[PDB]
């Protein structure tokens, strides 16, 4: 059964029909139409999966997807064309170029937290690169998974681009099939399983994984501004974001003012009665609810900490003076708890980050530019935003991806196109000038060797 | 044992010593110095492994290595700098750039056929990107394995860059350790193993594997030129090359003339008595020698076929009317046998290729540019040369690497630098304009959503 679906999509790719630019452009226009004409259905499904308002679904997911379609539609004609390269002395008079081509059949495995963006954004790039695509949406975002399976066949080529739904067992069977590329967003442990399955067939992979994104706060800066930006990025989607600031590092005496300003910001963003805010989401399921609750045990709560099992509500929360060995500092939080871990200065913060696995993101707040450069130069992370959170995600011109445990490979904009392409170098000579080749042919001689020293070296 | 070795290399990486540009430049100068001062030693080692002339070792291996060092010494100060990127409307007043950084400790597993190029060329790139590096040379090129272990610690930083020698079982232990990137050249089956080990630690890999690089000859061509070029690329190193033309696809009626022209070229390259030519190498060991001999059973030898176990000599050989199910057409030859598989036309050649695993190289000979461009667009391969063989390897501009079963990832010049770096995007904002961010902050509203559609998606109206 998984084998048949793969064969169907492979056959569609092997027909050649996704190779021409104009077909690819038509499929992206069709996707755009889908998102426009069926906006209400899409918003309703994602909203139900995360208990999120339709406003927030629109602004976070739909606007990102729509922007990525327009950017591909505008640049793809340039991206598919062959690019001349600089030649050398042996090849000055030949034609040399690098031409992109599709990989074949690409598998996208979706995550649950932004279940439309994390399936559709990669798809866009895979479509654009000429591939056939299978999407396997996360079972934890069930409404979205179903709406994908229902709408794609109504707009996109039914045999080149398909949706396969299921859970761990179905994914395991699908990972036995042969793909040309596998793209996975999720967590470290399942990343290894993906990579191990890819190994069986030497399939290249892109893995967008997680970790704990640190947020350093320097004393030389306006905490009113800092805390608003952090509160936004932390509590969006209930903290269920790879790019969210997972924890704060800062001098111990900042704690009070930080706590106070986040609390004031929480009140402006979510009102006095947070459970009534249409803007504040719920934890995805009961397993994650309980996981996040357990991180609270033993901790000093500066504020928040109210929970409600039946609606999976956990209130925005900040913890002070946190010991790095406790549970809340030993796994990715992926929820609405923000620990503050005191550090005496920037060297201590840099050392702290360096002893841990390389995060997807790093955030540094300071007016001091040298401090920011040291922090960047001495750490390693997927990406960095200085004086804000999240925003580095939004630039098309940046590769978005992890490094070490937060992943390998990257995408967005042209980086998506390249990730789902092979850049094939082509050197075209003519059947002329054969006399010259005598220099490279046997028999070798001191004179031929010296030819090489004089023309090929400095 | 390996555990301790890797920990030593890692601690040296963590010191920060390899981060400054100046330090990387010093190491590449030290490397060039090693190649210059100890050239004779280096040539002798490789010459003994492959029974190869010092002139050929020099022109194939040492030149390539020195050329790569000069390219890096010149371009690296530009490569390490932060690159500004195109911003968008929300970020136009900020600073945005991509900066390259080392991955950490890199493992290079070498192959035996060009044992200096295939260790040192990747090494140059990994040094240039600021990494610590462990090289594991192939056991099969024993003299070269030993000279690397002896020379490298006399010129390079002895903790950042080491050589570990050994075969399968030490490689297996070495692959249990944690690297930041693993670079492997060799065959498909060991590639799977390397990737499986890398999967344990989410280590990215570059795999330069092989396959049967096809060579299509159109009847509309100058066959004398075509045969000289193929002869050259096929019989260099005794055909023990990943990018060698593995087999020929052409119309049956060309076969006689191909055979005759290859034979006359072989006489010009290697003389009447090929066993005495200093330009013709030997098979690397007895195992490969016997593997290659088995490919001759059952075949019509149009030319060549002479063998000698004691010196591991197999003469340049051409087979005609080969049946593609026979053993010669079912594995990578990596030897001086050239099969010819007749195909009626270019469509049959394209189908033949497309039913097989994607090769590392594809070669097309024709006066007709349309047909060459057609064969390119309808097939896939790591790289392509039209009207010659091998030469695409030599442009620093080109990424060099496979696709599907011939590999993943690429290197050479700036592509090595990139393969052994993480390109890290940095967006640096000021604390100004905080009022403007209300657009993105809760509480959300119809007004904010409509302004997003108007301004951010540019719908007016």
């Amino acid at each position: 059964a998984m084998e048949l679906e793969v064969r169907r999509v492979r056959q569609a790719f092997l027909s050649g029909r996704s190779r021409p630019l104009r077909f690819r452009l038509q499929q992206l226009e069709a996707l755009r139409r889908m998102v426009q004409e069926r906006e209400k259905d899409i918003l309703t499904a994602i909203a139900a999966d995360l208990c999120k308002s339709e406003f927030n679904v629109y602004s976070q997911e739909v606007i990102t997807v729509l922007g990525e379609i327009d950017f591909m539609l505008e640049n793809l004609p340039e991206w598919v064309t062959a690019k001349p390269v600089k030649k050398n002395v042996l090849t000055m008079l030949d034609e040399a170029y690098i031409q992109p081509q599709p990989l074949g059949v690409v598998l996208i495995i979706g995550a649950w937290n932004y279940p439309f963006v994390l399936t559709i954004q990669p798809l866009i790039g895979a479509i654009a690169a000429g591939n056939a695509v299978i999407i396997k949406p996360s079972e934890l975002s069930e409404n979205t998974a179903k709406i994908l399976a229902k709408l794609l066949p109504q707009y996109l080529d039914q045999d080149l681009y398909i949706v396969i739904n299921g859970g761990v067992e179905e994914t395991t069977e699908l990972l036995k099939q042969r793909f040309d590329h596998i793209f996975y967003t999720g967590n470290t442990a399942v990343g290894k399983i993906v990579m191990e399955a890819a190994a069986k067939h030497l399939t290249p992979v892109t893995l967008e994984l997680g970790g704990k994104s640190p947020c350093y706060i320097d004393k030389d800066c306006d905490l009113d501004i800092v805390c608003r930006r952090i509160t936004w990025g932390k509590y969006m989607n209930c903290g269920q974001t790879c790019i969210a600031p997972d924890y704060i590092l800062c001098e111990a005496s900042l704690q009070n003012q930080i706590v106070w300003k986040i609390k004031e910001t929480v009140k402006e963003f979510y009102g006095e009665n947070i459970k009534e805010s249409p803007d504040y989401e719920r934890i995805i399921n009961l397993r994650h609810f309980k996981r996040i609750l357990s991180l609270l045990e033993g901790q000093k709560i500066a504020f928040g900490g109210e929970t409600d099992e039946a609606t999976r509500y956990i209130a925005p929360t900040v913890l002070t003076d946190v010991d790095p060995k406790t549970k809340v500092m030993q796994e990715e939080i992926f929820g609405p708890i923000l620990p503050i871990v005191p550090v005496k200065n920037v060297d201590e913060a840099i050392n702290f980050i360096n002893e841990r696995e390389k995060p997807l993101a790093l955030y540094v707040f300071s007016h001091n530019h040298k401090l920011i450069k040291r922090m960047i130069d001495e750490t390693s992370s997927g990406g960095v935003t200085g004086n804000d959170v999240i925003m580095h995600f939004t630039l098309n011109s940046f590769p978005f991806g992890g490094v070490g445990s937060s992943g390998m490979g990257a995408y967005h904009g042209k980086h998506s196109f390249d990730t789902f392409s092979h850049q094939r170098p082509c050197l075209l000579k003519s059947l002329k000038r054969e006399g010259a080749n005598k220099l490279r042919y046997p028999p070798n001689s001191q004179s031929k060797v010296d030819w090489g020293k004089f023309f090929l070296l400095k």
